[PDB]
């Protein structure tokens, strides 16, 4: 019929999120391996991963402990300074005039094609992480998805959103009438998990101080390429997916497999948007990460394995970064008693709306709320981006943004 | 038979404690009532509440919403600078050559005699509340006790401790031999709460911003009161105080009455410890706030009576309250990370050991941890003592003194 394009994506830079761009570089291995073109797949990575100093296998990115490189023949799209959220949407649209850098592959398609989506970071509600110190919001995403429906850009699509509380990126907000399904690996209020971590079983290579993959995300591609995606269907896989993510029902170490969107796509089979590998006939509870805890078990690896020439210096960089999220955490739970009183600001900032409710009634409020706090309390991180329902909420109660001002201005300067 | 002597402590200073004090006062009015005498009567209070510039009856303290003075009378044995743990022990043992300032009124009592203590404010983990920035360890208390019991000076005692987690102050530490029967407002790893507050029903007179009183403490008095107390067994106190303590077995917002010790004393009669009044013939849930969170409280309601002249100044206090407490909170946090890594630093501190079991091996090395935590990080405030059974795991794991020293200096020097 058509042609299958494809948008993978990791929101993240550092050697301790190691795993969100060995996600992207298998994906792509798994995508060409099922007959997929190289112009019709846009890969956004940092490019930090595969030479960066810390690396045991030089120019070598792996996704399990099987050990296979998934870094060869991946293509330098969007990388580094080009890793935005303006690109992003670029790509998504296919127009080449609204690009800044990088390779200038976007995805200029037909009414008559495919596309898969892939997101690997990170994230928090609402809101997805970006590498070059950016927040991408729900809104704007769905914003794009209606843009490029309403020009006859494809006729299917299927989004895989890898990231804590990626189910508050479609809740309330995302519509059936796009011919778009998406699975996200946890629901509104969840974190995600992290495996295949040093420590852990199954263990990955001894010479490795961060983690290799994400529950979710080593489901679905594990998944894909032990069967055959010609008789495989999209729900088979989000049945067999929302299985293993959930950790033999364990939601403490697991978490909730979520779909939103045109469900009638679970009938196709996942060849349409994956394709199929042609030699392909053949049709225990892990122990899993935190993904907001990952950077600190990695930085504790380093500190546990150097010596003193050195040691002392990896665990101030430790101190460093466990005062930094305490001073955002502590920051965001006074501007609650600053502007609700004690014993009700707490209860007001980490209330969560039942599902199927939109996380913030406005998405442009909830962009002023982190732009006042960034102003007073300095710029929050991909870990501080957790505080973003007590934003979302300060928005709802109907608290304004003078209110907001003089709260940031009290907690911070 | 003998004399009945008493000793009522109250632990803490400032408006914000207005209760423990009015607390003291009340059982003072009490055990005057029931026959005892001033002499034999040992009253710990700061003496900073009847007088404050915050009082809206000058010079009268209330204890429950139906506004009897309990300060007229009540004797000034050691205020101020006075109430220390040092004179607490001295008047305990009855010997003057100890005592620090003071009235000079010790518990010399003869063999036969009967005491009663009571002691409200707050307290954590095997530590209570004293005035003058001091920590009292239950060990040191226990050994006063056995120290008294060894030197022939009473025949029974019963001691009402009104602090969180109060239960630690003697499980897996109190003898039964001493002829010491012991109450506590919490169990080991609980924190107590408080009644009387603005805001709450049964509501207190409108012109009070801070509580009168604490939910355990206001159980055993109102019960003692409305009781004739020749009748009235030590036991059935107990049960009485435990299922008010309890909040309609709610433990969310109530906690449990313990008792520790002889247990043939709850045969007896309150009488011969409390006294009886003969003018006595006579034989729903509350809401209550948190101990830690009355301060907040009560510094809310300053602020949200005030006008500006000033309300923005009541608002910079709560806010360097509420940052000095998230210092605290942190560095504790960071400490148990840098001892023990990420992931297995706060399973360690925050651990609970089974009922039955003392809280720390070596009382001596909990004082050290303490010793050495505000060398580096400052005073540990009443809120800062929060953190004595993760002071008292570092002790239990085996965590050196030179390992605190720099675990410390890397968190706060």
């Amino acid at each position: 019929v058509g042609t299958r394009w494809a948008v993978l994506v990791a929101g993240s830079n550092g050697y301790e999120n190691y795993r969100h761009q060995a996600d992207v570089c298998h994906a792509y291995q798994l995508l060409i391996k099922g007959g997929l073109k190289e112009e019709n797949i846009v890969v956004f990575m940092y490019d930090d991963i595969a030479w960066h100093e810390l690396n045991p296998r030089p120019g070598v990115i792996i996704n399990n402990p099987r050990g296979e490189d998934v870094y060869a023949g991946v293509p330098k799209d969007y990388t580094g300074e080009d890793v935005t959220a303006e690109n992003l949407f670029a790509v998504i649209l296919g127009d080449r005039s609204k690009v800044k850098g990088g390779s200038g592959k976007v995805i200029n398609s037909k009414p008559e094609d495919r596309i898969f989506i892939f997101y690997s970071n990170h994230g928090a509600a609402g809101v997805l992480g970006m590498p070059n110190e950016q927040i991408l919001y729900a809104m704007d995403f769905i914003d794009v998805l209606k843009k490029k429906h309403a020009s006859g850009g494809y006729r299917e699509m299927v989004i895989y959103v890898e990231a804590c509380e990626s189910g508050s990126l479609f809740e309330g907000i995302m519509p059936k009438d796009l011919n778009v399904f998406v699975t996200t690996a946890s629901n509104a209020q969840e974190n995600s998990w992290v495996t295949y971590c040093p420590g852990t079983e199954p263990s990955p290579p001894p010479e490795y101080t961060t983690c290799l993959g994400d529950l979710y995300s080593v489901a679905w591609m594990e998944d894909s390429e032990s069967h055959n995606l010609r008789r495989e269907t999209v729900n088979q896989q989000y049945r067999s997916v929302k299985e293993r993510t959930s950790n033999f029902k364990d939601y403490a170490m697991g978490s909730h497999v979520m779909q939103y969107g045109d469900t009638n796509i679970t009938a196709e089979k996942l060849y349409l948007f994956q394709g199929f590998d042609p030699a392909t006939v053949n049709p225990a509870k892990m122990e899993v990460v935190h993904q907001r805890d990952a950077e600190l078990l990695f930085m504790w690896q380093m500190y546990q394995r150097s010596n003193h020439l050195k040691k002392t210096h990896i665990l101030k960089q430790i101190a460093e970064t466990v005062k930094h999220r305490n001073h955002l955490d502590g920051s965001v739970e006074l501007i609650g008693v600053l502007l609700y009183g004690p014993g009700k600001g707490s209860p007001v900032l980490q209330s969560v709306r039942d599902p199927g409710l939109p996380l913030v009634d406005n998405w442009a409020c909830l962009k002023s709320m982190v732009r006042v706090f960034e102003s007073h309390c300095g710029s929050l991180t991909q870990y501080g981006m957790k505080h973003m329902r007590a934003f979302a909420n300060i928005c709802n109660s109907g608290v304004s943004e003078s209110s907001m001002e003089e709260a940031c201005m009290v907690a911070c300067g």
